[PDB]
């Protein structure tokens, strides 16, 4: 049953580990739309 | 004490699960919001 | 090894906060693009 348990929370420290690769790459993308309508605002005006 | 920590792992889950599907939401609004800056792009190049 | 367990529990509640707040940032920058995206739209429709 302890055996379970510490594998239990190997992989969720796995699986946080993805979720935080996610919303780096998240951040990056968001980033970039940012930059996108940013630039389409100033080719309008 | 066992009982104790495998309570605390189930929170964990359900708050991760909660994560996930909310990282999943974001995922497709930005999604969106890409298509829609290249829409806009072929629209006004 | 049962201190360790303790530890890592709570380590990984602490991260979930962390992403957490990470989520609520991502949603607000989210938002304003949504609305940028919509602004454009109308101005050269």
């Amino acid at each position: 049953r302890m055996k379970q348990i510490e594998d239990k929370i190997e992989e969720i420290e796995s699986k946080q580990k993805k979720i935080e690769n996610e919303i780096a790459r998240i951040k990056k993308l968001l980033q970039l739309t940012v930059w996108g309508i940013k630039q389409l605002q100033a080719r309008i005006l």
